[PDB]
């Protein structure tokens, strides 16, 4: 039994739009920050690589959902290119072609008993709003209501399953390095704390727009995917357990604690550290925007769901390092990787199977067990068919969500596998491989060819269990 998926588990595989989509300029729509970044800058990305083709899925999307109908997926969890559908960031122009795209993927996943889950924001604001200032801008919350609205409208008869942001805490980093995540601008310790300030406010307006103009009629469930390592203390002392607390606090605390506690705002250590460390440094204000009362209340339980991506673990031990002022300076923990776990292609990406049932335990026990539907989980390699690391990443991470479900109770409703296919993976370009399918960016038919771990995939999808092979 601690091998088995309960009955109503939705298995399937995740993209995002800007990692599959190419088309960047095609049939209206509008420019965003990573158009901008890997044109502009491809300084910045390995490869001097861009999103300008990808997977070509704007083109190529029956070909996603006939590879998703071949893995046996019940959910495909994809993001909606705010640009495609309003060009200029505003509602005062809506895309058709846009509309029409959306639509025609998700019937075709309809017709193929495939359920779309769509995120909102997966990372490519356009380029219009970043130039009044992008997230650190409050106004954004705003413009991010009125395109919720325009996608409830259109979609939301469909689609049953809205994740308003993926990984705020990653792209809220754009405001904190002048060479990183877009719009790759240096305001570390200031800017990143603003952009979190409105992704929040901006998620507690869907949210309630999704309440008060929508959910009578289409009866689905608006959640936010939050990213989360596990930080496992460097030894059993009080003071590195603290320093691990202080992690998941300024990291998922950051969004989750406004967000899915009874008491909402951000953690209390969040607000002491930042802003002593603020007082001390000689600033008036401290650098933690803050929430009023009537804000606190408008923002906690303004969720159906909690969308975690989980992919890795760091150790963490008591001290500061980091540069003032920074988010990891401000968190009060010292992080590092031990040499003994497995690596990937990607140098922040150990296998840490047992941190992924530490952190939905962390979860069940901090936020009162929401249902948890995981929204990535996944491995990257440099290339090939034979993937046995992913494989193994799968069938071990898998094992460890079973145990947290059945021997842990956490309610754990879903898990879309990053990524159905080798895609854009932003400032890494195409060099590392995410996908449990294939593709050749070097064929402009950009063909989808299964991994070994699409074929072990499928193989738990339909069977419903972890193969005997695999277990113990």
């Amino acid at each position: 039994t601690v091998y088995t998926f309960p009955d109503e588990f939705k298995l399937g595989a995740a993209t995002a739009s800007y990692q599959i989509e190419g088309a960047w300029d095609e049939n209206g729509k509008g420019p965003n920050i990573w158009d901008t970044l890997t044109h502009e800058h491809p300084d910045y990305v390995v490869d001097g690589a861009t999103g300008d083709i990808a997977d070509d899925s704007y083109h190529l999307y029956k070909e996603d959902v006939k590879i998703l109908k071949e893995l046996g997926a019940q959910v495909y969890r994809f993001s909606i290119s705010w640009a495609r559908v309003l060009p200029e960031g505003h509602d005062n122009i809506v895309n058709q072609d846009g509309i029409d795209y959306y639509n025609n993927l998700i019937n075709e996943l309809l017709a193929n008993g495939i359920e779309p889950m769509v995120t909102m924001y997966h990372w490519d604001l356009p380029q219009a709003l970043q130039d009044l200032g992008g997230w650190p801008n409050l106004v954004l919350a705003k413009y991010s209501e009125n395109y919720a609205r325009v996608l409830f409208k259109n979609f939301g008869d469909r689609v049953k399953l809205w994740l308003t942001f993926n990984e705020p805490l990653t792209f809220m980093d754009g405001y904190a390095s002048e060479i990183g995540m877009a719009p790759s601008i240096n305001t570390p310790g200031i800017g990143d704390y603003l952009a979190a300030h409105t992704v929040i406010h901006a998620h507690a307006r869907i949210y309630h727009l999704y309440d008060q103009e929508f959910r009578a009629e289409q009866g689905g469930k608006v959640g936010i995917s939050l990213n989360i390592n596990w930080c496992e203390p460097a030894t059993n002392s009080a003071e590195d357990r603290a320093s691990c607390e202080n992690y998941q606090q300024f990291n998922l605390g950051l969004y989750a604690h406004p967000i899915f506690t009874e008491e909402g705002d951000y953690p209390a250590v969040l607000k002491d550290r930042v802003s002593r460390n603020s007082a001390d440094e000689g600033y008036t204000d401290s650098r933690l925007p803050q929430f009023t009362a009537e804000e606190v209340e408008y923002i906690r339980g303004t969720h159906d769901f909690l969308g975690i991506n989980f992919y890795t673990a760091l150790l963490g031990k008591s001290g500061v390092e980091g540069y003032e002022p920074s988010r990891y300076r401000d968190s009060g923990v010292i992080l590092t990787q031990d040499a003994a776990w497995p690596i990937s292609a990607s140098s922040w990406l150990k296998v840490v199977p047992w941190g992924f049932r530490k952190e939905l335990n962390w979860i069940k026990n901090e936020y009162n067990n929401p249902p948890v539907f995981i929204t990535e989980n996944g491995f990257s390699d440099y290339g090939g068919l034979n993937d046995t690391g992913r494989v193994h990443y799968y069938t071990e991470h898998l094992k460890e969500m079973l145990k947290a479900i059945h021997e842990d109770g956490v309610n754990v409703i879903g898990y879309t596998a990053w990524s159905l296919m080798d895609n854009f993976e932003w400032l890494r370009g195409y060099s590392e491989k995410f996908g449990i399918y294939a593709v050749d960016f070097e064929d402009p038919a950009r063909p989808r060819i299964p991994k070994e771990s699409a074929k072990v995939l499928a193989e738990i999808m339909n069977t419903r269990k972890i193969p005997e092979r695999f277990r113990d």
